Protein backbone atom coordinates (compact mmCIF):
# COMPACT_ATOMS: atom_id res chain seq x y z
CA UNK A 1 0.00 0.00 0.00
CA UNK A 2 0.81 3.56 -0.56
CA UNK A 3 -0.35 4.64 2.69
CA UNK A 4 1.71 7.03 5.09
CA UNK A 5 4.64 4.99 6.94
CA UNK A 6 6.45 4.69 10.57
CA UNK A 7 10.36 4.01 9.26
CA UNK A 8 12.17 4.14 13.17
CA UNK A 9 15.71 4.72 13.00
CA UNK A 10 18.65 5.31 16.54
CA UNK A 11 21.62 5.65 16.82
CA UNK A 12 24.07 6.53 20.37
CA UNK A 13 24.01 10.01 20.38
CA UNK A 14 22.42 12.90 17.85
CA UNK A 15 25.41 13.29 15.50
CA UNK A 16 25.59 9.46 14.93
CA UNK A 17 21.69 9.40 14.55
CA UNK A 18 22.14 12.04 11.47
CA UNK A 19 25.32 9.89 10.12
CA UNK A 20 23.07 6.45 10.18
CA UNK A 21 20.27 8.60 8.46
CA UNK A 22 22.65 9.94 5.81
CA UNK A 23 23.86 6.33 5.55
CA UNK A 24 20.31 5.09 5.26
CA UNK A 25 19.09 7.55 2.52
CA UNK A 26 21.55 6.92 0.26
CA UNK A 27 20.72 3.10 0.64
CA UNK A 28 17.18 3.32 0.13
CA UNK A 29 17.87 6.23 -2.91
CA UNK A 30 20.43 3.14 -4.60
CA UNK A 31 17.89 0.63 -4.08
CA UNK A 32 14.25 1.95 -4.23
CA UNK A 33 13.28 0.29 -7.25
CA UNK A 34 14.10 -3.44 -5.60
CA UNK A 35 12.87 -2.66 -1.78
CA UNK A 36 8.93 -3.08 -1.02
CA UNK A 37 8.11 -0.23 1.59
CA UNK A 38 6.79 -2.06 4.04
CA UNK A 39 9.15 -4.48 4.35
CA UNK A 40 12.21 -2.15 4.97
CA UNK A 41 9.40 -0.11 7.94
CA UNK A 42 9.15 -3.89 9.13
CA UNK A 43 13.10 -4.47 8.82
CA UNK A 44 13.74 -1.14 10.68
CA UNK A 45 10.91 -1.86 13.65
CA UNK A 46 11.54 -5.51 14.14
CA UNK A 47 14.95 -6.56 12.64
CA UNK A 48 17.24 -3.57 14.58
CA UNK A 49 17.94 -3.09 18.47
CA UNK A 50 16.71 0.60 19.04
CA UNK A 51 19.57 2.01 20.48
CA UNK A 52 19.16 4.98 23.01
CA UNK A 53 19.05 8.14 20.51
CA UNK A 54 15.39 7.59 18.81
CA UNK A 55 13.76 9.20 15.87
CA UNK A 56 11.04 8.28 12.98
CA UNK A 57 10.20 9.31 9.70
CA UNK A 58 6.64 9.41 8.47
CA UNK A 59 6.66 8.53 4.36
CA UNK A 60 3.80 7.00 1.64
CA UNK A 61 6.82 6.44 -0.47
CA UNK A 62 10.79 5.15 -0.83
CA UNK A 63 11.93 8.74 -2.54
CA UNK A 64 9.40 10.79 0.33
CA UNK A 65 11.39 8.68 2.79
CA UNK A 66 14.84 10.03 1.12
CA UNK A 67 13.79 13.67 1.71
CA UNK A 68 12.97 12.87 5.04
CA UNK A 69 16.05 11.42 6.19
CA UNK A 70 17.90 13.70 4.46
CA UNK A 71 16.01 16.24 6.34
CA UNK A 72 17.41 14.87 9.58
CA UNK A 73 20.86 14.13 8.40
CA UNK A 74 21.42 17.93 7.19
CA UNK A 75 19.69 19.49 10.25
CA UNK A 76 21.19 20.20 13.38
CA UNK A 77 18.22 18.98 16.37
CA UNK A 78 18.92 17.52 19.58
CA UNK A 79 17.27 14.17 19.92
CA UNK A 80 16.50 13.35 23.70
CA UNK A 81 17.96 10.05 25.06
CA UNK A 82 14.91 7.07 25.59
CA UNK A 83 14.30 6.94 29.48
CA UNK A 84 13.19 3.59 29.99
CA UNK A 85 14.91 0.91 28.99
CA UNK A 86 12.15 -1.46 27.01
CA UNK A 87 12.02 -3.61 29.75
CA UNK A 88 8.32 -1.96 31.20
CA UNK A 89 5.52 -0.62 30.26
CA UNK A 90 4.22 2.76 30.22
CA UNK A 91 2.28 4.38 33.17
CA UNK A 92 -1.15 5.51 32.40
CA UNK A 93 -1.79 8.22 33.99
CA UNK A 94 -5.68 9.19 34.35
CA UNK A 95 -6.30 12.90 35.49
CA UNK A 96 -9.02 14.52 36.74
CA UNK A 97 -11.65 17.31 35.42
CA UNK A 98 -10.74 20.34 33.69
CA UNK A 99 -9.07 18.45 30.70
CA UNK A 100 -12.33 18.34 28.49
CA UNK A 101 -12.87 20.58 25.35
CA UNK A 102 -15.39 20.93 22.11
CA UNK A 103 -15.43 18.25 19.97
CA UNK A 104 -12.88 16.39 21.88
CA UNK A 105 -14.03 13.19 20.30
CA UNK A 106 -14.86 13.65 16.76
CA UNK A 107 -11.06 13.53 14.93
CA UNK A 108 -10.67 10.22 17.34
CA UNK A 109 -14.03 8.74 16.71
CA UNK A 110 -13.24 8.97 12.46
CA UNK A 111 -9.48 7.80 12.88
CA UNK A 112 -9.77 5.18 15.62
CA UNK A 113 -12.16 1.85 15.16
CA UNK A 114 -11.10 1.03 19.01
CA UNK A 115 -11.82 4.64 20.06
CA UNK A 116 -14.76 4.34 18.46
CA UNK A 117 -16.07 1.38 19.28
CA UNK A 118 -15.33 1.49 22.96
CA UNK A 119 -17.48 4.89 23.05
CA UNK A 120 -20.33 2.53 21.42
CA UNK A 121 -20.07 0.44 24.59
CA UNK A 122 -20.62 3.24 26.86
CA UNK A 123 -23.13 4.69 24.71
CA UNK A 124 -26.09 2.53 26.15
CA UNK A 125 -24.62 2.68 30.09
CA UNK A 126 -24.45 6.27 30.48
CA UNK A 127 -27.76 6.84 28.94
CA UNK A 128 -29.27 4.62 31.24
CA UNK A 129 -27.59 6.00 34.00
CA UNK A 130 -26.97 9.98 33.66
CA UNK A 131 -29.58 10.87 30.66
CA UNK A 132 -27.57 11.70 28.05
CA UNK A 133 -25.18 10.94 25.04
CA UNK A 134 -21.66 10.60 25.48
CA UNK A 135 -21.43 10.96 21.69
CA UNK A 136 -23.61 14.09 21.17
CA UNK A 137 -21.46 15.09 24.19
CA UNK A 138 -18.14 14.19 22.89
CA UNK A 139 -18.65 15.41 19.59
CA UNK A 140 -20.51 18.78 20.43
CA UNK A 141 -19.44 22.17 19.18
CA UNK A 142 -19.22 23.62 22.81
CA UNK A 143 -17.87 21.95 25.24
CA UNK A 144 -18.90 19.43 28.25
CA UNK A 145 -20.29 21.36 30.87
CA UNK A 146 -22.04 20.34 34.14
CA UNK A 147 -20.60 17.83 36.77
CA UNK A 148 -23.08 15.14 35.76
CA UNK A 149 -21.95 15.39 32.17
CA UNK A 150 -18.78 16.51 32.50
CA UNK A 151 -17.42 13.46 34.77
CA UNK A 152 -18.79 10.63 32.41
CA UNK A 153 -17.48 12.05 29.02
CA UNK A 154 -14.11 12.61 30.00
CA UNK A 155 -13.96 8.65 31.86
CA UNK A 156 -15.33 8.07 28.15
CA UNK A 157 -11.80 9.37 26.48
CA UNK A 158 -9.90 8.47 28.59
CA UNK A 159 -11.11 4.70 28.51
CA UNK A 160 -11.48 4.86 25.09
CA UNK A 161 -7.39 6.33 24.72
CA UNK A 162 -6.06 3.22 26.70
CA UNK A 163 -8.39 0.76 24.42
CA UNK A 164 -6.54 1.57 21.43
CA UNK A 165 -3.43 1.88 22.47
CA UNK A 166 -3.63 -1.79 23.93
CA UNK A 167 -5.76 -3.39 21.00
CA UNK A 168 -4.49 -0.82 18.00
CA UNK A 169 -0.79 0.08 19.07
CA UNK A 170 0.00 -3.13 20.86
CA UNK A 171 0.74 -1.11 24.14
CA UNK A 172 0.13 -2.87 27.51
CA UNK A 173 0.71 -0.49 30.38
CA UNK A 174 3.29 -0.96 33.24
CA UNK A 175 1.06 -0.02 36.03
CA UNK A 176 -1.61 2.95 36.20
CA UNK A 177 -2.30 5.67 38.28
CA UNK A 178 -5.47 7.85 39.19
CA UNK A 179 -5.81 10.97 40.10
CA UNK A 180 -9.37 11.78 41.84
CA UNK A 181 -12.59 10.55 39.38
CA UNK A 182 -9.23 9.66 36.84
CA UNK A 183 -9.43 6.43 39.15
CA UNK A 184 -12.27 5.11 37.46
CA UNK A 185 -10.62 4.93 34.43
CA UNK A 186 -7.35 3.54 36.36
CA UNK A 187 -9.58 0.66 37.65
CA UNK A 188 -11.31 -0.74 34.02
CA UNK A 189 -7.28 -0.50 32.48
CA UNK A 190 -6.01 -2.54 35.56
CA UNK A 191 -8.42 -4.82 35.67
CA UNK A 192 -10.34 -4.07 39.03
CA UNK A 193 -13.83 -3.42 37.59
CA UNK A 194 -15.05 -3.73 34.40
CA UNK A 195 -16.07 -1.11 32.10
CA UNK A 196 -19.52 -1.24 32.88
CA UNK A 197 -19.24 -1.21 36.45
CA UNK A 198 -16.63 1.92 36.72
CA UNK A 199 -19.34 4.10 34.06
CA UNK A 200 -21.85 3.05 36.55
CA UNK A 201 -19.48 4.52 39.40
CA UNK A 202 -18.60 7.90 37.74
CA UNK A 203 -22.30 8.14 36.73
CA UNK A 204 -23.85 7.58 39.90
CA UNK A 205 -21.08 9.61 41.76
CA UNK A 206 -21.05 12.41 39.57
CA UNK A 207 -25.33 12.67 39.73
CA UNK A 208 -25.38 12.45 43.17
CA UNK A 209 -22.35 15.77 43.47
CA UNK A 210 -25.07 17.98 41.56
CA UNK A 211 -26.94 18.10 45.05
CA UNK A 212 -24.09 19.66 46.57
CA UNK A 213 -22.99 21.95 43.89
CA UNK A 214 -21.88 25.61 44.74
CA UNK A 215 -20.61 24.09 48.26
CA UNK A 216 -17.43 24.90 48.52
CA UNK A 217 -14.51 26.50 46.35
CA UNK A 218 -10.82 25.17 45.77
CA UNK A 219 -7.65 26.46 45.32
CA UNK A 220 -4.05 25.64 43.85
CA UNK A 221 -1.03 26.99 45.68
CA UNK A 222 2.88 26.15 44.80
CA UNK A 223 4.32 25.48 48.49
CA UNK A 224 4.74 21.86 49.78
CA UNK A 225 1.58 19.94 51.55
CA UNK A 226 3.39 19.92 55.33
CA UNK A 227 3.82 23.90 54.64
CA UNK A 228 0.66 24.48 53.70
CA UNK A 229 -1.31 22.47 56.48
CA UNK A 230 1.22 24.49 59.61
CA UNK A 231 -0.52 27.55 58.01
CA UNK A 232 -3.99 26.34 58.10
CA UNK A 233 -3.71 25.18 61.88
CA UNK A 234 -1.71 28.20 62.76
CA UNK A 235 -4.05 30.57 60.85
CA UNK A 236 -7.18 28.93 63.52
CA UNK A 237 -8.40 27.31 59.86
CA UNK A 238 -10.81 24.08 60.27
CA UNK A 239 -13.35 24.44 57.61
CA UNK A 240 -10.00 24.42 54.79
CA UNK A 241 -7.96 21.41 53.81
CA UNK A 242 -5.28 19.69 51.67
CA UNK A 243 -7.68 18.04 48.89
CA UNK A 244 -4.90 17.31 47.07
CA UNK A 245 -1.00 16.49 46.61
CA UNK A 246 0.00 17.13 43.52
CA UNK A 247 3.45 17.34 43.68
CA UNK A 248 6.24 17.86 46.46
CA UNK A 249 6.37 21.53 45.70
CA UNK A 250 2.49 21.71 44.83
CA UNK A 251 -0.49 22.01 47.07
CA UNK A 252 -4.78 21.72 45.98
CA UNK A 253 -6.78 22.87 49.27
CA UNK A 254 -10.38 22.86 49.34
CA UNK A 255 -12.95 23.88 51.98
CA UNK A 256 -15.76 26.78 52.50
CA UNK A 257 -15.99 29.53 49.74
CA UNK A 258 -15.17 32.55 51.71
CA UNK A 259 -11.72 31.20 53.31
CA UNK A 260 -10.20 29.53 50.32
CA UNK A 261 -10.30 32.49 48.65
CA UNK A 262 -8.86 34.83 51.72
CA UNK A 263 -6.05 32.20 51.76
CA UNK A 264 -5.56 32.45 48.06
CA UNK A 265 -5.13 36.35 48.40
CA UNK A 266 -2.71 36.23 51.08
CA UNK A 267 -0.52 33.81 49.06
CA UNK A 268 -0.59 35.85 45.95
CA UNK A 269 0.31 38.69 48.16
CA UNK A 270 3.35 36.93 49.54
CA UNK A 271 4.33 36.31 45.47
CA UNK A 272 3.45 32.59 45.76
CA UNK A 273 1.64 30.80 42.99
CA UNK A 274 -2.11 30.57 44.42
CA UNK A 275 -4.92 30.36 41.83
CA UNK A 276 -8.63 29.65 42.70
CA UNK A 277 -9.64 26.58 41.00
CA UNK A 278 -12.95 26.65 38.75
CA UNK A 279 -14.94 23.81 40.70
CA UNK A 280 -18.91 23.28 40.90
CA UNK A 281 -17.75 21.12 43.91
CA UNK A 282 -14.53 21.27 46.61
CA UNK A 283 -14.19 17.57 46.74
CA UNK A 284 -11.65 15.87 48.88
CA UNK A 285 -12.91 18.40 51.68
CA UNK A 286 -15.75 17.81 54.27
CA UNK A 287 -17.87 19.44 51.76
CA UNK A 288 -18.62 15.88 50.25
CA UNK A 289 -19.61 14.50 53.24
CA UNK A 290 -23.37 15.15 52.94
CA UNK A 291 -23.70 12.83 49.73
CA UNK A 292 -21.28 9.93 51.15
CA UNK A 293 -23.52 7.61 52.76
CA UNK A 294 -26.17 7.80 49.46
CA UNK A 295 -22.68 7.03 47.32
CA UNK A 296 -22.19 3.89 49.13
CA UNK A 297 -25.98 3.08 48.69
CA UNK A 298 -25.77 3.48 44.79
CA UNK A 299 -22.55 1.61 44.85
CA UNK A 300 -23.26 -1.53 46.82
CA UNK A 301 -23.54 -3.68 43.96
CA UNK A 302 -20.06 -2.78 42.41
CA UNK A 303 -17.92 -6.02 41.90
CA UNK A 304 -14.26 -5.75 42.74
CA UNK A 305 -11.79 -7.91 40.97
CA UNK A 306 -7.98 -8.36 41.71
CA UNK A 307 -6.08 -6.38 39.79
CA UNK A 308 -3.79 -7.89 36.99
CA UNK A 309 -1.60 -4.38 36.54
CA UNK A 310 0.46 -2.64 39.38
CA UNK A 311 -2.06 0.20 40.48
CA UNK A 312 -0.49 2.83 42.27
CA UNK A 313 -3.64 4.13 44.62
CA UNK A 314 -3.59 7.86 45.33
CA UNK A 315 -6.55 7.04 48.18
CA UNK A 316 -4.75 4.29 49.91
CA UNK A 317 -2.56 4.92 52.09
CA UNK A 318 0.03 3.13 50.86
CA UNK A 319 -0.03 3.55 47.20
CA UNK A 320 1.85 -0.03 46.85
CA UNK A 321 -1.21 -1.61 48.15
CA UNK A 322 -3.90 -3.02 45.62
CA UNK A 323 -7.13 -1.88 45.91
CA UNK A 324 -10.29 -3.63 46.93
CA UNK A 325 -12.69 -1.42 44.38
CA UNK A 326 -15.41 -2.00 46.02
CA UNK A 327 -18.29 1.32 47.33
CA UNK A 328 -15.97 2.00 50.07
CA UNK A 329 -13.26 2.41 47.91
CA UNK A 330 -15.04 4.93 45.69
CA UNK A 331 -16.34 7.03 48.93
CA UNK A 332 -13.06 7.14 50.26
CA UNK A 333 -11.90 8.25 46.88
CA UNK A 334 -14.32 11.29 47.03
CA UNK A 335 -13.44 12.31 50.64
CA UNK A 336 -9.61 11.76 51.14
CA UNK A 337 -6.87 13.53 49.96
CA UNK A 338 -5.38 12.25 46.64
CA UNK A 339 -2.13 11.15 47.23
CA UNK A 340 -1.21 11.63 43.41
CA UNK A 341 2.57 12.75 44.18
CA UNK A 342 3.04 9.46 47.21
CA UNK A 343 1.58 7.29 44.07
CA UNK A 344 3.86 8.50 41.23
CA UNK A 345 6.90 8.56 43.55
CA UNK A 346 6.05 5.00 44.63
CA UNK A 347 6.16 4.33 40.95
CA UNK A 348 9.35 5.73 40.04
CA UNK A 349 10.97 4.34 43.04
CA UNK A 350 9.57 1.02 41.21
CA UNK A 351 11.46 1.44 38.24
CA UNK A 352 8.79 3.27 35.96
CA UNK A 353 10.60 6.10 33.97
CA UNK A 354 7.90 7.04 31.08
CA UNK A 355 4.31 8.13 32.22
CA UNK A 356 1.61 8.81 29.70
CA UNK A 357 -1.73 10.84 30.36
CA UNK A 358 -4.34 9.36 28.92
CA UNK A 359 -6.66 12.22 29.18
CA UNK A 360 -8.11 14.88 26.45
CA UNK A 361 -5.78 17.08 27.52
CA UNK A 362 -2.57 17.00 30.05
CA UNK A 363 -3.28 18.24 33.75
CA UNK A 364 -0.34 16.46 35.33
CA UNK A 365 2.10 16.27 33.03
CA UNK A 366 4.10 19.31 35.76
CA UNK A 367 3.83 17.13 38.60
CA UNK A 368 5.07 14.21 37.19
CA UNK A 369 8.38 16.14 36.08
CA UNK A 370 8.64 17.62 39.86
CA UNK A 371 8.20 14.39 41.22
CA UNK A 372 10.94 12.64 38.92
CA UNK A 373 13.34 16.01 39.35
CA UNK A 374 12.88 15.70 43.05
CA UNK A 375 14.06 12.35 42.72
CA UNK A 376 17.14 13.02 40.63
CA UNK A 377 15.63 10.70 37.99
CA UNK A 378 15.19 11.40 34.20
CA UNK A 379 11.67 10.62 33.26
CA UNK A 380 9.59 10.89 30.46
CA UNK A 381 6.12 12.79 31.16
CA UNK A 382 4.18 12.57 27.97
CA UNK A 383 0.43 13.51 26.62
CA UNK A 384 -1.91 11.18 24.88
CA UNK A 385 -3.91 14.43 23.51
CA UNK A 386 -4.02 18.50 23.44
CA UNK A 387 -7.02 20.73 23.12
CA UNK A 388 -7.15 21.01 19.10
CA UNK A 389 -5.08 19.12 18.37
CA UNK A 390 -5.47 17.59 15.03
CA UNK A 391 -5.38 13.94 14.69
CA UNK A 392 -5.29 12.46 10.89
CA UNK A 393 -3.26 9.96 11.99
CA UNK A 394 -4.85 8.99 15.15
CA UNK A 395 -3.12 7.70 18.36
CA UNK A 396 0.28 6.95 15.96
CA UNK A 397 1.96 9.99 17.26
CA UNK A 398 1.91 8.72 20.79
CA UNK A 399 3.03 5.75 19.70
CA UNK A 400 6.20 7.00 18.70
CA UNK A 401 6.92 9.15 21.60
CA UNK A 402 6.45 6.19 23.70
CA UNK A 403 8.71 4.79 21.59
CA UNK A 404 11.15 7.25 21.17
CA UNK A 405 11.22 7.34 25.39
CA UNK A 406 11.89 3.56 25.61
CA UNK A 407 8.51 2.41 27.06
CA UNK A 408 8.44 -1.20 26.48
CA UNK A 409 5.69 -1.93 23.62
CA UNK A 410 4.76 -5.13 20.96
CA UNK A 411 6.08 -3.65 17.71
CA UNK A 412 3.75 -6.80 16.34
CA UNK A 413 1.27 -4.63 16.42
CA UNK A 414 1.74 -1.90 14.42
CA UNK A 415 4.38 -3.90 12.14
CA UNK A 416 2.48 -7.52 11.78
CA UNK A 417 4.91 -9.37 9.19
CA UNK A 418 7.06 -8.45 6.25
CA UNK A 419 10.59 -9.33 4.90
CA UNK A 420 13.76 -8.71 6.82
CA UNK A 421 16.00 -7.11 4.33
CA UNK A 422 19.49 -5.82 3.70
CA UNK A 423 19.16 -2.24 4.97
CA UNK A 424 22.36 -1.38 6.66
CA UNK A 425 24.00 -1.60 10.05
CA UNK A 426 25.17 0.83 12.05
CA UNK A 427 28.76 -0.20 14.25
Amino acid sequence: HSSPRLFMLSSTSSDALRQTARQLATWVEEHQDCVAASDLAYTLARGRAHRPVRTAVVAANLPELVEGLREVADGDALYDAAVGHGDRGPVWVFSGQGSQWAAMGTQLLASEPVFAATIAKLEPVIAAESGFSVTEAITAQQTVTGIDKVQPAVFAVQVALAATMEQTYGVRPGAVVGHSMGESAAAVVAGALSLEDAARVICRRSKLMTRIAGAGAMGSVELPAKQVNSELMARGIDDVVVSVVASPQSTVIGGTSDTVRDLIARWEQRDVMAREVAVDVASHSPQVDPILDDLAAALADIAPMTPKVPYYSATLFDPREQPVCDGAYWVDNLRNTVQFAAAVQAAMEDGYRVFAELSPHPLLTHAVEQTGRSLDMSVAALAGMRREQPLPHGLRGLLTELHRAGAALDYSALYPAGRLVDAPLPA
